[PDB]
């Protein structure tokens, strides 16, 4: 007769819950399970402004949906309060949700547009420009690899550091401006992503 309050029976409450950041919105991520000694019909929910922004809960079935895209690069851990109610009380428990990473970012260049003026007598070996692309993904998918695409016979860019170096004698009267495109890619062994950036190398000859 005196009501007994519901309690959760999911094990994840003791451990945690992992959701991949590429889980599309609408996907069910789990289903809350609760027990009630009175066998009252229960209603489920999620509490908290944040938790409620990213997660929705089916009140009768306790199925937990993904309401907003998860983005590990922005927030990688949630503590969410789930609620269960027999209509006489509301009981609450927090679970930790780790958002798993995916290579979902192309490298992104900084300090564009890229242009450099250099004299034609610039010696082979001279570093003339630093290119910089960042990639916020974890592991190989956030580790960037520079290259010229297509390759240049006059210039080389260091794969690790993005330092563009002159590798062959320049000749103003042949070429007075090169239009190279650099390719930054991450190194996800299976599904890499990549971005292109133009580099203007313009040659000068003051001693006509
Ligand atoms: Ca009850
Ligand atoms: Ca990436
Ligand atoms: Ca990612
Ligand atoms: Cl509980
Ligand atoms: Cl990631
Ligand atoms: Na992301």
């Amino acid at each position: 007769q005196v009501n007994r309050l519901p309690f959760f029976t999911n094990h994840f409450f003791d451990t945690y819950l992992l959701i991949s950041e590429d889980t599309p919105v609408g996907s069910s991520v789990t289903q809350l399970l609760a027990r009630d000694m009175d066998n009252d019909p229960l209603v489920f929910g999620v509490s908290g402004e944040e938790a409620s922004r990213f997660f929705a809960v089916e009140p009768d079935t306790g199925v937990v949906w993904l309401r907003q895209p998860l983005d590990r690069e922005t927030k990688s851990e949630f503590t969410v309060e789930f609620s269960v109610s027999d209509h006489q009380g509301v009981i609450t428990r927090k679970v930790n949700i780790q958002v798993g990473g995916v290579n979902d970012n192309a490298p992104t260049f900084h300090n564009q547009p890229y242009s450099v003026r250099i004299p034609e007598n610039t010696p082979v070996g001279t570093p003339i420009f630093i290119v910089n692309a960042t990639d916020p993904d974890l592991g190989a998918g956030g580790s960037v690899l520079y290259s010229f695409q297509p390759p240049s016979p006059f210039f080389a860019i260091d794969s690790a550091r993005g330092i563009v170096t002159v590798i062959q004698e320049l000749d103003y009267e042949v070429t007075q401006a090169y239009q190279l495109t650099v390719n930054a890619t991450d190194q996800d062994k299976t599904r890499p992503l990549s971005t292109l950036a133009n580099l203007a190398i313009i040659i000068t000859d003051l001693e006509h």
